[PDB]
DNA sequence: CTAGCGACTAATTTTTCGGTTCACGGTCCCACAACTAACGAC
């Protein structure tokens, strides 16, 4: 079946509900250091999924080595250790985790790792 | 419930027309002004 739907946002405004000042104060704080680490996530992931590309082109000028971004125990041709998102997701949970939930770390990591393949060609 | 994962503008000059000056052999009709001949008064 084709999709039936067509996506759909809305601005919903939120509350803390909360009884006294303080306690909203250090939600809104924790929530502001969220959005600070989101942002730090979001560089330290498109960093990284940049330089393992411009690794492949090295191999490549090198000596024509086909290295693809693959698990290197399910290709022998791939350097990676695990699954791409998977390794983003690492790189950026070992420093931020503890502070921040780990959600948003998926749902940005595929963001933008869903993206950059299609940016691949420019 | 959370975490790993798939070149334009201003200043100066020059020129045609107008102004000024000199100044010897039909008709018919209705009014209006004369006007004068006769008539009456001193």
């Amino acid at each position: 079946m084709g999709k039936s739907t067509l996506k759909h946002t809305r601005k919903i405004q939120i509350l803390i509900d909360l009884p006294t000042k303080d306690e909203k104060k250090e939600v809104m704080d924790m929530m502001y250091q969220w959005r600070d680490r989101c942002f730090r996530a979001a560089n330290i992931i498109v960093t990284h999924l940049y330089v393992q590309e411009m690794i492949k082109d090295f191999f490549y000028l090198s000596e024509g080595i086909k290295y693809k971004l693959a698990d290197e125990k399910k290709d022998e041709k791939g350097i990676l250790q695990r699954s791409r998102m998977n390794t983003t997701y690492r790189v950026v949970s070992d420093r931020f985790k503890g502070e921040m939930p780990t959600n948003i770390l998926s749902t940005l990591n595929h963001g933008l790792i869903s993206s950059f393949n299609k940016n691949r060609v420019q």
